[PDB]
């Protein structure tokens, strides 16, 4: 079971930091004591959101800021906060690039630039804090969505780009797992959250109801220090059950006997 | 009920054509009789392939040669073989990048050409495609792989753009659906297939049965033809049933009834 004390004085980044369901995670990290390095485009977002971490009771709490957009700034982000910190717990990828809902209508450039943003970055990032990361047995944090399970209308790219997420780090996942890296990797599935940039998203156009993004910001945390494989955050009761896919998990664990153990 | 006889004459463009799967299908494609533009790399290796098919009874045959990583290649390609047939009624996607069994440490420009190539030059020829498709009611098949329903290791990269695959052509299906056309896509789901690429790559690692690249050819046009959301082809039999993933169509279903019809 979970205790904030897991989180005390702990090196934690998160991207996406200067508002909605990331912002929230800053702020619960940051009464739990841990240190922080967050990021994202706007410079005085990620001052404000800093100040109140450190209000909070945040052992340190840095921001830098960039668009990640651009490969080289999400790589060298990652050298910076390890270097701010001195080591690596806990990397949350959470940040995504402007979505709305739409029909796709001929969008090569759209599709391009969401799945730089929504999933280059994420392994770019990975792969970089994945030094320090093997050095403390830490815990990654990929958040994706019902949209990166199964799929709705007007939303093509943005839900390309949770699906890659799955089927890279899920792989990822395993290799760590199979290898003996003790590094774990949770996919955050979520339902519809009540940050005022999904609300704005979805209006006239999705009417179902939002789940809170302080409560969500906060199973993302207790479910990835407890290095759980996927976290599923919804508000119906029948969404982890339908969602659960049996088959998969049993594929998964004998697929396994195909391989030249020696690879491993 | 699947007739050969639905392709005598139809016009279909097949990527990855000069060897492996994609080979099988534009050979067949020529005993039914159709017009057929191949498309790969290889310029003397595309050559051998239309004259074969032109031998084997091809109605007309074709080729393109170019690389899936320039995307304005990816346009032109169908613009060009558009014209060269007059028309369009089924779009084959099918070439993939240089793919390898090994434990993920690619560098961001690897996973970025994995996805231009897999993915995003998939999303670009369908879009281009598309008006003529309509025109005539055709079809679009996508290749994909059981590593885009499920995770392997070895194999991140790759299962990346195969779930990518997924999530974005499913949601066109949909969005094609709500809005009245048709123009039918279909999701392949491959396994282990005995192209000479596969097996001297997995020669050592994986120690799985291939099922002939004849059949699954078939299969591929046969599932096409017919419309069908997804074909599953593979050695197991009990493999369609475990993939069936019905709680997801169960809620990618219902998931409509939250949707406002102006946007039809
Ligand atoms: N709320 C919901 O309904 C659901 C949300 N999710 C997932 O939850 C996560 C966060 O959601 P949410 O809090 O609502 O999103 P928000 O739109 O509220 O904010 C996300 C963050 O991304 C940052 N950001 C935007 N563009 C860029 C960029 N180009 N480079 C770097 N950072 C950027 C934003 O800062 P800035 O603009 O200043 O750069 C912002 O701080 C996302 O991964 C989303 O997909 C999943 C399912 C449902
Ligand atoms: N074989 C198997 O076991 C399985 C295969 N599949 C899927 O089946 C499909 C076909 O695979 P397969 O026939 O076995 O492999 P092959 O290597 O035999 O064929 C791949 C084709 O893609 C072409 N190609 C490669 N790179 C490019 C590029 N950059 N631009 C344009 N064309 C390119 C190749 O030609 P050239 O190099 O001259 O360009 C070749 O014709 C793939 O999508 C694969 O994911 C799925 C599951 C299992
Ligand atoms: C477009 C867009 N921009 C955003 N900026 C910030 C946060 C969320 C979003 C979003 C969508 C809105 C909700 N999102 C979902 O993934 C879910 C969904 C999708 C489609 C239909 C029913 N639900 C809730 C699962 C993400
Ligand atoms: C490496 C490599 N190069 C290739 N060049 C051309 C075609 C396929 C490949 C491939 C692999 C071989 C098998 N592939 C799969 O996607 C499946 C799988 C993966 C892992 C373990 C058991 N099965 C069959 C589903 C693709």
């Amino acid at each position: 079971e979970f205790r904030p004390e897991m989180l005390q004085g702990k090196k934690v980044i998160v991207t996406g930091a200067s508002k909605g369901i990331g912002r929230e995670m800053a702020y619960h990290l940051s009464k739990m004591g841990a240190h922080v390095v967050l990021t994202a485009r706007s410079e005085e977002g990620l001052q404000k959101v800093v100040s109140r971490c450190l209000e909070l009771g945040a052992a340190s709490a840095h921001y830098i800021a960039g668009t990640m957009e651009d490969m080289t700034f999400a790589e060298q982000f990652i050298v910076k906060a390890g270097k701010l910190m001195g080591g690596l717990d806990m990397l949350i990828l959470n940040h995504i690039t402007q979505t709305s809902l739409s029909l796709f209508h001929d969008d090569i450039h759209s599709v391009r630039r969401v799945m730089e943003v929504n999933f280059l970055s994420y392994v770019v990032m990975s792969t970089a804090a994945l030094p320090m990361l093997k050095q403390s047995n830490g815990s990654i944090a990929v958040i994706s969505s019902l949209a990166g399970k199964v799929t709705y209308p007007m939303v093509a790219p943005y839900s390309a780009s949770k699906f890659a997420l799955d089927g890279f780090f899920s792989t990822i996942r395993t290799e760590l797992y199979i290898t003996k890296v003790n590094v774990s990797i949770t996919l955050c599935v979520l339902g519809l959250i009540d940050t005022e940039t999904a609300m704005k998203a979805v209006s006239g156009i999705v009417n179902a109801q939002a789940s809170p993004k302080e409560e969500c910001a906060l199973e993302i945390i207790k479910g990835t220090a407890l290095r759980k494989s996927e976290v599923y955050y919804d508000k119906s009761p029948l969404t982890p059950i339908l969602l659960g896919n049996p088959g998969r998990k049993i594929m998964e664990f004998f697929s396994l006997r195909y391989y030249n153990k020696d690879m491993f």
